[PDB]
């Protein structure tokens, strides 16, 4: 009972389809580099302003109100998840995301929530989608997302960034079993929160593998992948279960040139790329039945409008009209430039167009 | 004027020849994974028991005492260069390396010193790695290294570590002409540097592009590689000038999966790899000339001895007998053990045995 979608572009693109233009929309396209996202964040601590569907909302929004975008995401955080686990977060200005307690030992597994109860636990977020859904009426699809369970894993045990991932690939190698666990709890959780967001509105979903570079392709398809692939699998079955359409599933596996080939048949309509991965070679390992997105390197908006015009053109006639959608390698930057962010999207549309006509 | 060399495993293999076995070594091999390493640090500062050539050798020395590894590395820091460039450096405990004053500006160029005197600065290298070539008494051959260009200016701009480089890469895309600059610097300090140390005795040398990966192909190409082909041909081209043998040369470009084909063009005999890329990958995009090295995650040395065997075993498998030098994907870590590294190097030596066998 929502209203009707009115430019359904990133759905088809997302389906393979031929499209009048390339869709395109930004990771992070709600954030700290729109002034308006500072001031509406400001309004209490990171969760409570996400706490408040009507504060996901705005915030889904005002990018959307900026550039004339082809899908809105929710906005959200990864993180969501393990909190709803029963993990404490202490979310402070200067280090941002961080768990003061983080998993260390097998017993440490004992203090989770049953992931059964997660979904009940998430709420908040379904309102928000339902919420924002509403609000868009129609304008651009709503897409709902998580965190992979490597990458939610790795949070969960390191306690928050790292440029090794020391920690939790050392539970991968002297706790594979544990480590399983973690990673099947994880899992269970992340399926019927997934479902409940599409139940809740989301007209799409992605999983968010940020830290799959850390691993290598051994590690990661004894770790990552099997559950990478269970989500797409178990999220499909229980909406049709549940009497409702699938919607478009996206893996974005940052740093994962190795797995692109694996990732393509892991059960995702769109797998995205991060900027290293040349276009044409993506193309060659995903093959010719999947729908690539993005990848223009984020940094590459600090150059000048007309320089990134160029660049934007360069990435389309690689990777060509079909079974293509736009975006960034990952998420916009706090100190970039609105105006740049508006060329971009700008620039796809308009080549998109002309390397059609 | 040295001592004849007894085992040359390392350099016949470095030059693609056939060897009875496969030659291993370990990036950090001098490091805080070794108790006697924090021991002999703790003398002093970091920019003191570096600059004391009986430190440096004895530093260097350490892990061959502990394993029969086929070739040393003289101990000291990439980041020497841009000190004898002018830069002050404030290593603390916690962070660990920093420039308080990082290059921001383009008019920050002008405190820096002309490259051309940058190898009488430093002079206590070339005088550590007389030392410790003196010392060794041709046991294993030593590898002379240096940072390259690009991973030398991320230092230099972003003052320190970082996740994304957007300082360094904001440099590229806005400060295009001053990027140059600074990169050509580099450069001109490197290639007399790098002389300079085989001109002490260094019978290798290893160009360390630790943050390749931050930048795509075309950032990469336009940046990075073209001084990298440059630190190669003037260094080979200024050492046959001086009567004196060229030594086999290594490229590592960590994360730097995208760029394996040029550096295989780049003029390097070896071309270093991180755990992401599979080795017969690899050896697909380099070719059947050059030489490759390494890779086996660092991580999995907290598998158990027995685990690390079997790790190794398939890692050779996929790389074959032939031009192949066995090391990790990146440095050892601080958490370390001792007696996994030393599995890890009889593993190498065992199985490459009995690959030929």
């Amino acid at each position: 009972g929502f209203p009707e979608l009115k430019n359904d572009t990133f759905l088809r693109a997302a389906w393979g389809e031929e499209t009048d233009y390339t869709p395109v929309w930004c990771m992070r396209q709600a954030g700290r580099y729109l002034p308006e996202f500072r001031e509406t964040r400001a309004a209490q601590d990171f969760f409570s302003t996400c706490r408040s569907p009507e504060a996901c909302c705005e915030l889904t929004l005002q990018p959307l109100r900026r550039f004339p975008l082809d899908a809105a995401i929710i906005f959200s955080d990864i993180l969501v998840v393990p909190q709803a686990l029963g993990m404490e977060v202490t979310m402070v200005p200067g280090k941002g995301p961080s768990f003061p307690e983080p998993l260390r030992e097998e017993q440490d597994l004992e203090r989770l929530r049953d992931p059964e109860v997660v979904a009940s636990e998430l709420g908040y977020v379904f309102q928000a989608i339902t919420l924002t859904r509403q609000r868009l009426a129609g304008r651009v699809p709503l897409i709902g997302f998580a965190g992979a369970p490597w990458t939610l894993m790795t949070y969960m045990v390191e306690g928050g960034g790292s440029s090794t991932m020391a920690q939790a690939k050392r539970w991968l190698y002297q706790r594979p079993q544990a480590s399983h666990q973690l990673l099947r709890i994880l899992t269970d959780a992340l399926v019927p929160y997934l479902v409940g967001q599409v139940v809740a509105g989301a007209q799409a979903l992605q999983l968010f593998e940020s830290h799959a570079g850390h691993l290598g392709p051994q590690l990661f398809n004894k770790f990552a992948l099997p559950y990478i692939r269970d989500v797409a699998k178990q999220v499909k079955a229980r909406l049709r279960e549940a009497g409702l359409a699938p919607v478009p599933m996206i893996t974005f596996a940052k740093d994962g040139h190795f797995a692109l080939e694996e990732l393509a048949q892991a059960g995702y309509e769109v797998v995205g790329l991060d900027w290293t991965v040349a276009p044409k070679k993506a193309r060659e390992c995903v093959g010719k039945t999947v729908t690539l997105q993005g990848n223009l390197d984020p940094c590459a908006l600090y150059a000048s409008e007309e320089e990134i015009g160029q660049l934007v053109k360069q990435m389309l006639d690689d990777f060509g009209p079909h079974r293509y959608i736009a975006n960034l390698g990952h998420g916009l930057y706090p100190d970039m430039d609105p105006e740049h962010v508006g060329a971009f999207v700008d620039a796809v549309h308009k080549h998109s167009r002309l390397l059609r006509q």
